[PDB]
């Protein structure tokens, strides 16, 4: 069946802004998870866990008669495909359980691990989500072996499709790099937004880089990875030996014994993929990555027995018997016991990039404080799973649960609590009043508002105006943000702050966080009144204002807009077309595209562009909030070129006299030009459709203001 | 970006079920056309497209200084993608605006067409759908002209992206035939359900099969592919000949002077292709398909010339300008006008397939007849052109505004009006107690209420239960019908409603198309009796029967279910795998993916099967409405085996003690099988869903009912 994307195949594609529509869930229009799983008996639930954890099934039998490991990995899995770069990955929406991840070769057999899952699943209902449970069943695995967790939340709803993101360019499941479609350049440098060394990879090559079995070299590329993953030297030893504290690797046979993976098994394999040949194909003979490492000698109790091992033995290079490179305490005694046969035991093992956490210089020094003071490796392992399962949650405010940590961490991008009663309808009219009466204008208003809010992204759930961190380092000084500008209009704002709240009695105030967002929404009003019409845009209380002090500077750098077509910014010049990183930051916001095209033709005719730009502000009445972008951008009048100094700006001119009427951007006239776009911004251009317009708008631009309020949901 | 449809690219498609969200509309969930087109003054809008069609515009100038041709071509266009095999294409979507038809090499230069209507659109907005623009403006087009047209019905919503077709699998634009995704096969057979000889064209090539031009091998794909378009030969030389009495091809010069078709331009282009490098690439100079004809010699104005030229020369071939093959009249006079320059004129010309109408011994009998008799030929294409351009709008109920016919055409599958009471919620009940009094089974009820409203499809919107022509050939005799146990239960049925309206006074009664309906819900009702739930099932009264005289059984023979998952069935063998067919028919019948799990996994358990076949009966209680078929599915203590004696059929056995459990086909599996599907029966298969399941499945029972019926909106 030929398709638009086979005849057109760099054409946009929208499609990216309208999954996860009311058309492909089956849960009810009003169905609430957080509802549902506020009312799940969580112990009953990890009491069933508990009791799986032994329950070996004969179809995919427990190791050491412990499925505890299976499951570490299934979760850390889960988790691990988070990108700090988009926010996209992680297991906050359970995509493990969907193409491409649930047939990606380092998800192995974690299909056999969901099954497993499906009767408590199935026992619960609605009430857990596949999300919650696979981190769920991670926690109660470590507890069930002796481990105390950090914590859990539940809240992670169900989606029920897969969903897009750029996982690669390559075309071949773990292509070695410097390919047609090399995710390296220059010197080992990872293409932004990738987070894995191979496609199909969570992070590295356990063999070590492209399958050299260098740990030098290797520890290098967990580095970046982890980095790209948000975790830091210390987080990324204590990760790594706390979930090879556990369990075993697979690779009892040739790795050709391995048939099709889930999504190119035979419809009879009922979801399950990797079928193997090797004798039984379980249990004793499994084959999941190749590789034949065993850590520990209590591979189902939490112990430190992975440092004692990797500092206690000098290691000897070696193979699988699938021939994958790894490592084997030259003339131990053989004290690791075997998975299935009570009578064998193993020498010490280790992957080629375990023994990077002693030969990196940087990770040994915190391999042996982790080593000399297990106690210390305890609770950092402890700190980094809850923050590896849920790094990708949002504000504090979606925890759920009775398990949810009360330490307040600095990653989670934390929102001081309210104490005091909020502003009213009347005192958000007065405020209002105020910021209009101090000449403050409409593109003043209307960008300041815009760069507060939209830092936010649906991936991850980090940014957004609660806490006005865009008077903080480093949001205050980002370029989009056009600092100069910005630190003007929070002087005054912060002064109309300072004077309503001095002028109050019983301790209502107002935080600049609401106030920002209050200015933004009197600035679209005055613009509405400029084009003649009167409307109030909606406004709600209770952001809070965090402090320097509770805002990492480095974590929040990923949040900068490099490119922002809703204020007609691209930082400098990138391979990926300007309209492609439109409909990138509109998926990130959560709009579709009738929200994506009234939004941006409303901003222009605000004056929400950085640096004042003409581009594509095709109105004559400047902040007024008009339908004139669609207009003026339809009008058959008018003719395009690419200019002669830059090819991604466009002149309009007359088409009869040649006179130059608008400059555009490829932003700006992709809505004239894509078919798709075409058809929305024509609805938006009728004579009939200026309330319309207004009131969608407003509406839009009221839903940006609000995509990180958690706290109302 | 590698895609899921990249790596796994037999994988079944859902998104195909997806499409046409609220998230991708602009206008509000509670817009509805059809009230704002009874607003709009179609007087008012027609008086602006006569204005228009002498309204030059210098981008695109008009030839003869008249857009007529243009448009009557455009609005044939966007009628002449529809296929009666399965109703996708027409005008009814308005997808000509659209990927892939927009930039079809067959709709070249149509892109201009709907351009020049954008101050129309724009003008009245919402009140006009461009699906309705596009085939108001070929009938203001012809009536400019001094055509006389049947009539014109609004009502066609503007669709807002492309819709997923299957219009063929060659990779090349124009393909002949024969190629490594021939659409061909065997004697010149063309694939169903496709209705064009070449991908990119409407019907035919005008130059000949695969660009050979022999008139009488043309006229046998003409004949073919208008078949395919439910158009017999009577239609086809009217819809021709009344065509071609207008306007002109365009071939001014070599083809290699025009570019990139729209959605392959540059933005600059601003929705626009074909950019032509020839001359003035416009007006005098356009290059459309290449050809160079003018059939008569008043090109705007309705005459009789085309048949008195096909008739009154002699043809000898040629080559236009561009190089394709066309006919000059041999020894005429230079009649016919130029389009550009009064002092010019030209010999008359024809098309191949123009020569076809004559040299084709079936329409020459036809041609000759229209000839002699100019007024059956005029009254012959005006009622093609209405078909042509209403065929895929479904029940007379839904033709909008002023224009419609009078006239109830058999092509439309007439239901007669309702002229009496109807029956009321007592009456209701009272039916519903006598045919469960009567024996009949639940299986019975169901399968004859599923049988007949699963004919309907939303793409032309026909078939559907009301009319009752399940009792009418040929729907009586389809196989897929189980046409003994269908005359069984119509027998039952018959009694029961002769008795009722028997007893009525008043005038009131109950049609037959009803109580099939209703005689359904009973049976539903009856079945979740049988489960232990108190279900009453919705039901709208108002079908009426339609006779046989007002059932074309031609025309009925492409609704015939040749696969049908939700009764485990499938005529014959076919290249499509199963549950290819089933998501296609799901999308027909308007259902999303939960629908269709929904749906088919409660028709299972209430044996709607043909053939009483107990593949995919996942229940030990038949005939009760519960969620057995999930959660029988869905257990991990059953494993399935392909059979040896058909690769499509499986068998699932106890996987501990081997013992034979179950059976099913693709279409049975698939669910457990598919990760998007599995999460899908997953909720219905949760032990906190069976309430949630017989509710969702009533509902979606109760929407198949309701498909057609227009009457109710
Ligand atoms: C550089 C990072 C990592 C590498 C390259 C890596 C590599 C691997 C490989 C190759 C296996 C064997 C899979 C198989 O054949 O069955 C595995 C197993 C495992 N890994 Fe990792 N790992 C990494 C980090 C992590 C982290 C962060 C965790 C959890 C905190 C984790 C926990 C586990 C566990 C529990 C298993 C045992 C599986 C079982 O018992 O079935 N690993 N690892
Ligand atoms: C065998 C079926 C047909 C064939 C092969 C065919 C072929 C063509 C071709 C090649 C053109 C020239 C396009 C150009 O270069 O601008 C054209 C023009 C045209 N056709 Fe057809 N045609 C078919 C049927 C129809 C029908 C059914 C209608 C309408 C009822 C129609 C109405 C027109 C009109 C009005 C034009 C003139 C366009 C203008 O003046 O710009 N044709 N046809
Ligand atoms: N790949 N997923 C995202 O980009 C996303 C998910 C949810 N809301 C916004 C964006
Ligand atoms: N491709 N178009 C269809 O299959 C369709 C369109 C509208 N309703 C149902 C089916
Ligand atoms: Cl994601
Ligand atoms: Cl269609
Ligand atoms: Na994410
Ligand atoms: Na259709």
């Amino acid at each position: 069946g030929t398709s638009n994307r086979d005849w057109w195949p760099n054409q946009l594609d929208l499609s990216i802004l309208h999954r996860h529509s009311s058309l492909s869930d089956p849960m009810g229009k009003d169905f609430n998870y957080a509802q549902a799983f506020e009312k799940l008996d969580l112990a009953a639930v990890k009491r069933d866990l508990h009791a799986l954890m032994t329950t070996s099934q004969d179809w995919w039998p427990a190791d050491f008669g412990h499925y505890g490991g299976l499951f570490i990995r299934m979760a850390w899995h889960s988790a691990g495909t988070y990108r700090t770069a988009d926010g996209r990955g992680g297991a906050g929406e359970g995509q493990q359980r969907f193409a491409p991840l649930n047939s990606w070769p380092d998800n192995a057999n974690l299909d056999k691990a969901r099954r497993l899952l499906w009767p408590i699943k199935q026992k619960y209902g609605r009430a857990i989500s596949w999300a919650d449970l696979l981190i769920l069943t991670g926690n109660v695995a470590l507890e069930s072996m002796g481990f105390k967790t950090f914590g859990f939340a539940g809240g992670r709803a169900d989606t029920w499709e897969p969903e897009d993101v750029y996982w690669g360019s390559e075309k071949i499941w773990l292509e070695l790099s410097g390919g047609p479609n090399s995710r390296y350049s220059g010197d080992r440098q990872l293409e932004n937004p990738l987070a894995a060394v191979q496609m199909g990879l969570i992070y590295v090559n356990p063999e070590g880089p492209d399958g050299n079995p260098d740990p030098v070299a290797a520890a290098r590329d967990i580095r970046d990875t982890f980095a790209r993953m948000a975790m830091n030297d210390e987080e990324t030893v204590a990760l790594i030996a706390g979930g090879h504290t556990f369990g075993k690797t697979h690779g009892a046979g040739p790795a050709s014994n391995v048939g099709a993976e889930p999504e190119a098994a035979g419809i009879e394999a009922q979801g399950l993929g990797w079928k193997s040949a090797y004798r039984t194909g379980k249990g004793a003979d499994a084959i999941t990555t190749g590789l034949e490492v065993t850590w520990t000698t209590t591979p189902t109790q939490w112990s430190h027995n992975f440092f004692e091992n990797l500092f206690g033995y000098e290691w000897e290079l070696t193979k699988s018997p699938a021939g994958a490179h790894q490592w084997v305490a030259k003339g131990a005694d053989a004290v690791i016991p075997d998975a299935f046969d009570p009578s064998k035991k193993h020498r010490p093992t280790m992957l080629t990039t375990d023994l990077s956490l002693r030969f990196d210089p940087a990770y040994e020094k915190i391999s042996r404080r982790f080593h000399e003071n297990p106690e210390q490796f305890a609770d950092a392992f402890a700190r980094a799973w809850f923050k590896l399962t849920h790094r990708d949650m949002g504000p504090r405010a979606r925890y759920l649960g009775p398990e949810v940590p009360a330490e307040v961490l600095l990653w989670q991008d934390p929102i001081p609590a309210v104490d005091h009663p909020l502003i009213d309808a009347a005192d958000a009219a007065e405020l209002k009043a105020k910021v209009l009466a101090s000449g403050l204008t409409v593109s003043q208003l209307v960008s300041t508002a815009w760069a507060a809010a939209s830092t936010f992204r649906g991936s991850d759930k980090r940014g957004g105006a609660n806490g006005a961190r865009i008077r903080l380092a480093p949001q205050k000084d980002w370029e989009a943000n056009q600092p100069e500008q910005l630190a003007a209009v929070l002087e005054t704002l912060e002064a109309i702050r300072t004077a309503f709240n001095g002028a109050q009695r019983g301790g209502k105030q107002v935080s600049l966080a609401d106030l920002i967002v209050l200015a933004g929404c009197a600035g679209v009003e005055q613009a509405a009144k400029n084009a003649g019409h009167a409307v109030t845009v909606p406004f709600a209380p209770g952001r809070a204002d965090a402090s320097q002090e509770q805002t990492d500077v480095e974590s929040m750098a990923v949040l900068e807009p490099v490119a922002d077509g809703f204020r007609n910014y691209l930082k400098g010049k990138y391979r990926v077309p300007a309209e492609v990183l439109l409909v990138d930051k509109a998926q990130l916001l959560t709009l579709s595209a009738p929200e994506m095209t009234v939004l941006l033709g409303g901003l222009r005719v605000l004056g929400a562009n950085v640096g004042q730009s003409r581009h594509g502000v095709f109105t004559a009445r400047e902040q007024a909030l008009t339908n004139d972008f669609f207009v003026n951008l339809l009008d058959m009048g008018t003719e395009w070129k690419p200019t002669a100094a830059d090819a991604d700006v466009f002149e309009g001119r007359d088409r009869a006299t040649g006179e130059l009427k608008w400059t555009g951007t490829r932003v700006d006239l992709v809505f004239g030009s894509h078919s798709q776009l075409r058809a929305l911004a024509e609805v938006y251009g009728s004579a009939d459709a200026q309330e319309k317009f207004v009131r969608d708008f407003v509406a839009v631009w009221n839903k940006v203001m609000n995509l990180d309020r958690f706290d109302l949901a």
